[PDB]
């Protein structure tokens, strides 16, 4: 409710593009890129990456795994889906509890 910074924080893909990934002993890096542009991820080692080399990341998906900060996934999917996100996000703590309020509120 308080738009807040997690500690375990997820880098999402500001650019929709395609996924590459690399080897070098210290610090991994996902790089998101279009016939466009691409985009450098510094993602260190405790960031367990849940995309691949290979397909797609839409605006503001997950590229690190875990929590999100809303601002940046307003920033770059908007708001139709840092609102949709936060909603859904929500309901998630309390569904798992077996309260069932309606998402309206």
């Amino acid at each position: 409710f308080e738009a807040r910074r997690p500690k375990a924080k997820a880098v999402i893909s500001e650019i929709d593009g395609v996924v590459r990934i690399e080897e070098t002993e210290e610090k991994l890096s996902v790089f998101v890129e279009s016939e466009g542009f691409s985009k450098e991820y510094k993602l260190p080692k405790e960031a367990r990456l849940l995309v691949k080399d290979g397909d797609y990341v839409e605006a503001g998906q997950p590229l690190t795994r875990g929590a999100i900060d809303p601002h940046q996934l307003l920033e770059a999917k908007g708001p139709e889906a840092v609102e949709r996100y936060l909603v859904e996000e929500i309901q998630k703590v309390y569904r798992a509890q077996g309260v069932k309020l309606h998402d309206k509120h």
